[PDB]
């Protein structure tokens, strides 16, 4: 059986669930249970965490323009999502995508992750760049599971703490 | 590292190897070495295979329009990719993709089948539907070792031959 649905227009589908491409939902998962993840992320939005994803992830920048914040080498580095552009990451390049413009629309590609290979979710100190707190977490549903893991984040100064030099992490916002 | 590369602008991408989305290449891969398996496919090409892939595939048809022949619930059957259509392929649904305008060109992604997973292709007989001939291959290079699985297909009237009918099947063209 064509278990997903038969083809479908993209361009209408991203028009039709623009109330959903900005805040407070953001993104929109297209198909259900299968093995690629395909979200649409719109705008705006930004994050200070950053994601340790085990498996690679795909970016095609369909409107607008968005942008990685990355760690590589072992230094904070920017990769532009221009509009237009697509992008492979590798696994465990840690990433926290900004996504400033309203009416933006990135296809975005994952897999999905099996029982025991896990996703992290850090952050890093602004003071002296030294890892501040991370989350390992089973992702099976992230649109449900990390708003409570973000939250307990923001929620505690203990958490937000640097440990090299005392600096606590602003929590929601850079 | 950023193994596969900076973010890209892809519908320069796709001009640029507009001399390969076309006769006799037909499609070109994007980034090598990696999970996420990423061709453009241009045409016009059509083929009487029907491919049996263990995992998913997506289909984002950018330019012109396009349409696969499948197998579904035993019958014979149509889907197709007209311009800028989306398709998600369960596991295992037999596809044989038909291309008939040049200048097309259709994003896939695919992911790598891990040792010991294998695809199949196949053909079948246009007289009495039968299965006529099976390759079971592990896929790692795609380009290089479908052309002489098909050829030996091509080559052989015994492989060719149905089983159920004795009608021998046309090969390299319905
Ligand atoms: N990369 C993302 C993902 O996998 C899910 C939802 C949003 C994003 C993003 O790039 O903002
Ligand atoms: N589905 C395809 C693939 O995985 C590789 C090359 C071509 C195609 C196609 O759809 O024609
Ligand atoms: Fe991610
Ligand atoms: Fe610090
Ligand atoms: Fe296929
Ligand atoms: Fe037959």
């Amino acid at each position: 059986m064509l278990t997903y649905g038969a083809p479908f227009n993209f361009p209408r589908w991203i028009d039709e669930h623009a109330h959903l491409l900005k805040p407070p939902v953001g993104n929109r998962q297209v198909w259900q249970d299968s093995d690629f993840i395909v979200t649409v992320v719109g705008g705006p939005n930004h994050r200070t965490d950053y994601h340790d994803d085990p498996l690679e992830e795909f970016f095609y920048q369909l409107r607008g323009n968005a942008y990685l914040n990355l760690w590589v080498d072992g230094r904070r580095e920017r990769a532009d999502l221009k509009e237009g552009d697509i992008f492979l990451l590798p696994p465990h390049v840690r990433h926290s995508p900004q996504r400033p413009e309203a009416g933006s629309a990135c296809l975005v590609i994952e897999r999905q992750r099996p029982a025991g290979m896990l996703d992290g979710f850090e952050w890093y100190c602004d003071a002296c760049g030294h890892l501040v707190h991370r989350v390992e977490v089973q992702l099976k549903s992230p649109v449900t599971d990390l708003p409570p893991l973000f939250e307990s984040f923001y929620a505690s100064e203990d958490k937000r703490r640097c440990p090299h030099c005392g600096q606590v992490h602003p929590g929601r916002a850079a």
